[PDB]
């Protein structure tokens, strides 16, 4: 995988594992589907974690496209801010 | 094939499973609302019919040393997910 500090997938899972964050990000729809209830707030919070003050939703959504090819995530068609976590694809990326 | 941590995350990513397992308490903490049901469901997935809560809890405590899961204090049937420790175990 590689390699360094906190990555977007980890931060999103941390946010999704706390119901206190339901106002900006939440598990919704089933089968690893989650929705960005407040896309700009998720982006602002990721900006604080990585000490990147110029962080916005455009840059955040750009970083999610890396996970489609790596098969860690996918984007729900028809919907605007609904994404899906692929735990089988994540576990595969974890294996040596 | 599938490991316990992956199966638990899959269960926890669906609110329809709230009756047996759910994110509760914050900071990666989750509770086994029905411990025997989680164990029964894990038994179906791994085709292990002899699976019970005793065997499941033993496997959950194994992730403490691997730093994927952490012990929760002051709460019964509660476990904590360490996403930092998981990400570290994912790195080569």
């Amino acid at each position: 995988k590689g390699s360094g500090q906190i990555q977007l997938w980890q931060f999103l899972l941390e946010l999704l594992a706390d119901r206190a964050n339901a106002g900006c990000i939440a598990w919704e729809g089933g089968h690893g589907e989650f929705k960005l209830t407040d896309p700009d707030e998720v982006a602002r919070r990721w900006g604080e974690r990585k000490s990147k003050p110029n962080m916005n939703y455009d840059k955040l959504s750009r970083a999610l496209r890396y996970y489609y090819d790596k098969n860690i995530m996918s984007k729900v068609h028809g919907k605007r801010y609904a994404y899906r976590f692929d735990f089988q694809g994540l576990a595969q990326a974890c294996q040596p």
